[PDB]
This record gives structure tokens, C-alpha cells and sequence, in this order.
């Protein structure tokens, strides 16, 4: 219910995105993820940096536009609106959770924790996190609550319509170039082949700028 | 607006309930959907229609556990969960929708109004709406605002979930026999095939029972 206060506040864009972010920190996957749990746990991370991404190129912390409760630029009350929709996802989804755990008995109710992952999904993982922790500017922001994903359905809801809304996002600011750009940097770190094409294959189909940084680093060896 | 500010009260069950079905009345489609306008007021119709007979067969307006702001019985928690999840659902529908405003030229903004309607789609819509009219409690709810659907997959999302939802409805309730009963008795003044055909159609993938008391009937003549 976190995210519904959020909505109902008085923020700009700023805060709003900040808080969108800080959202993909506390949320578990469910252990029904099986061998699937490290493509999926990734293409959350890939939707949370894909998100950093904008805020970054868009200057998310020093466009003063950001900032007020009550823009009139149409672009920054486009962007004000998808950050509240992206917002209301996560309620919904965490609302769908609560009604699986009314109903679930304890045994599907087994979660994945960090330790799990293979250990290259696990490295990747790390590098994601950590990526966006730097763009993020500093947490004055209260703590949010853990909560779970328990379905395919649910994760796939939140991962396409982030990615569809960043799309939406990017449309809406000159920042073709700068996200590229960013999307090459974001990649420089990861070397080996194994872990380039796993990034790759949880990319595809929301964050295509991760994907062709990715497809084209991989041919630096092949 | 105001799914937000309904959810973001104190509500129980009933009152989030009766909100949810309100919210189909002033739903515009734009002229986008073209020949396709008739089928999918009509999947709208029966999208709310199936929320009324949930309504109707639970006694939602008797059944005191309808009105306490925090229901103890789990079903009724789940209930409660769903109903706010319709209202999120129209919400961010209108978000959308807003945007479209945002940015759209002025011929991208005209909408249909129930009189362009082919007749046996008019009289189809006439019905359903009048059915569930008499169904709804006596509205002392204020009145809403119109907003329009601009594109297939606003309104798809908006069926396909609501559906979903009163299956979710169904299953929390000791509700079967009635609902069956229920959909028979919605469809027994419309006689001729040609509106039966379009109804059932339009009732595909949405509401199996209204789709099978549509079959009975033009099985019965042919
Ligand atoms: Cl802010
Ligand atoms: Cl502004
Ligand atoms: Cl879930
Ligand atoms: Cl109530």
C-alpha cells in the first residue's frame, strides 16, 4: 500500500521517480520461478536501470521543471503521469500478492533469496544493483517493505509495462543519443562472453539499447 | 481522479462494489475503432453486466460484511482486494487517456456517441444497460466524468481484467448455481437471432456463461 501513498502526496517528477526506482529494491520472487528465477530476477534489474537510465540523461535532479508539484511543460507532465502509472503498478502488484498469500499454505510461500542465483546470474545481478545505487541520488527516502512475486504473470506485468513506459519516457525528451551512449557505458565492466550473452537474453524485449550494447561487445571476442 | 479518491476512502466492499460498476457509464470510444465500435461497447456492456450479476447473486447491499471498512472473513478481504483493483484499473485507463489528450491533433479526439450505433448494437446496449440499471442499488454516489478510450488496447486490457477479476469473485463464493441461473434470465426478452448472434459474439472469452444461455436459445430455433 507504500506506493498509493506516494501517489496521493505532493511531489514533482523527482520524487516520484526516485521513489519508482526505490521500489524494485524490497521485491522477492517466489521459488515457483524455478530454473527461470535468474533470467527474471534480471529483467527486473534491467526495468530498474533502464529507468535510472532516463533519469540520468534527462537530468532528473537538476531540471528544476522536476521538482514542482504542478508542471506546465507537456513534456514533464507526460513524464509525471507514467512515473504515477509506473507507481500504481507496483500497488497492484503488490495487492495481487497479498490475495496469494490470504489463500496460499506455507509451502508456496518459499521465496528466493540473493544466495540462490547461479553464480554468474549472481554476478550480473550485483553489477545491476550496484549501477544504479550510483546514479541514485542519495535515500532520503523512508524504507519500503518486502513483499513477493509468486507468479510468471505478475513479473512479466511490471517488467513490459516499465519498459513500455520508459519507451514512452524517452520519447518525450531530445535524449535518443544520451541513452545509447549510457546503455555502452552501463557495459563496459563485463568481459566474458557467458555473462554478455546472458545479459543479453533477459534484454530482450525491454531494453534494446542493453541488447545491441551487448550483441555488439560479444563479437569483440567472436 | 476520482477511482483514486474512491479507493483512497473508507469504503467497504458494497461501496467500492457499486463505485466499480459506475465507472462503465461515462466511458466514451473514439472513432478509432470504427466498424469494431458496436463489439466493443458491447464487451464494455457485458464486462459490467458481469460485475452486476456478482453483485446480485453475493446480495452485496444485504450482507453486512459488505459494509465494514476492514472485513474480518477472508473472503470478503479478497473481495475487497479485487473491487479496489477495478478502481485502480479505471484509473490508470484515464491516466492513458490523458496522455493521448496531451499530445493528440483535434480529429484524433472525436468519440462516438451511443446514438451512432447500428441499430441491433443500440438496442443490445439499451438492454444491457438497462439490466444492470434496475440491478444497482440506488445510486447516492456523485457523479462521474466523462473520459474516451482511445485505442483497441485500453479498452481490451479494461475487459479481459475485469473478466478475470469477477472469475477471482466467483471462485471466493459459494456462488455457482446462481450465477448460471442469473445469466439465463438476462437474455430471455431478446428473441431474434441476429441479436443473439452479435450478443454471444461479443460475450466470447469474457462471460462463458452468457455466451452458453446465447447458444441455448438460438439452438432452440434452429
Ligand atoms: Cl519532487
Ligand atoms: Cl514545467
Ligand atoms: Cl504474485
Ligand atoms: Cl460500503
Amino acid at each position: 500500500s507504500e506506493p498509493f501513498e506516494i501517489v496521493a502526496g505532493a511531489l514533482g517528477v523527482a520524487g516520484l521517480f526516485n521513489n519508482c526506482v526505490a521500489c524494485f529494491e524490497y521485491v522477492q520472487l517466489g521459488r515457483h520461478f524455478g530454473r527461470d528465477y535468474e533470467r527474471c530476477q534480471l529483467r527486473l534489474d534491467i526495468a530498474k536501470v533502464r529507468l535510472s537510465r532516463w533519469g540520468e540523461a534527462v537530468q532528473i535532479n537538476d531540471d528544476p521543471r522536476f521538482h514542482s508539484s504542478a508542471p506546465i511543460d507537456k513534456s514533464v507532465q507526460l513524464a509525471k503521469s507514467i512515473v504515477e502509472e509506473i507507481l500504481l503498478l507496483f500497488e497492484s502488484a503488490q495487492k495481487t500478492s497479498k490475495r496469494y498469500e490470504l489463500v496460499a499454505d506455507q509451502q508456496d510461500l518459499v521465496v528466493f533469496e540473493d544466495k540462490d542465483m547461479k553464480p554468474i546470474g549472481r554476478a550480473l545481478h550485483r553489477r545491476l544493483k550496484d549501477l544504479v545505487s550510483r546514479r541514485q541520488k542519495q535515500t532520503s527516502l523512508a524504507k519500503k517493505t518486502a513483499w513477493a512475486l509468486y507468479d510468471g504473470k505478475s513479473l512479466e506485468k511490471i517488467v513490459d509495462q516499465v519498459a513500455g513506459f520508459v519507451d514512452e519516457l524517452e520519447k518525450a525528451f531530445p535524449i535518443e543519443a544520451v541513452c545509447h551512449k549510457l546503455a555502452e557505458n552501463e557495459i563496459e565492466e563485463v568481459e566474458d562472453e557467458a555473462s554478455l550473452t546472458i545479459l543479453k537474453d533477459a534484454a530482450g524485449g525491454i531494453d534494446a539499447a542493453m541488447s545491441d550494447a551487448a550483441a555488439q561487445k560479444i563479437d569483440a571476442i567472436v
